[PDB]
RNA sequence: UACUAAC
């Protein structure tokens, strides 16, 4: 969109060890896309830990590399209306990524399960 | 709940 534009800083200092990267993004990155959809929004992961150390920085789309903020979904829009839907479905991600009680968090099994299909690594069994 | 890496 590039019109509007916002910072949704992800709370990591409260909770340090919880992935929200990775449930943002989803296998291949399918997640955030579809979030995007939903939102009408381009939406980048960035900002300080948004990087895996040391990814192929000449690899990078423009800003990837700035780490001087925080963790931070960049919401773009070229509406206010827009943009405060991107900031929704970001926030939506969030909250549940800290609030789904332990192992009830239906997005992360099924991104699991999907990334386990990918790798050919699926298995249905108790064990 | 196979631990995800897009642009
Ligand atoms: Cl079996």
């Amino acid at each position: 969109p590039t019109k509007f534009q916002d910072k949704y800083y992800i709370p990591v200092d409260q909770y340090p060890d919880v992935n929200f990267v990775g449930l943002l993004l989803g296998p291949r990155g399918r997640t955030l896309r579809k979030l995007q959809e939903d939102s009408n929004c381009k939406i980048a992961i960035r900002g300080r830990g948004s990087v895996k150390e040391g990814k192929n920085a000449s690899d990078l789309p423009p800003g990837a590399m700035n780490f001087e903020d925080p963790l931070h979904c960049l919401i773009m829009a070229d509406s206010e209306d827009k943009m405060q839907k991107g900031i929704k479905v970001c926030q939506n991600i969030m909250i549940k990524a800290v609030t789904s009680p332990e192992g009830q968090n239906d997005l992360k099994r099924g991104q699991l399960r999907e990334l386990a299909e990918l790798n050919g690594t699926l298995r249905e069994d108790n064990r």
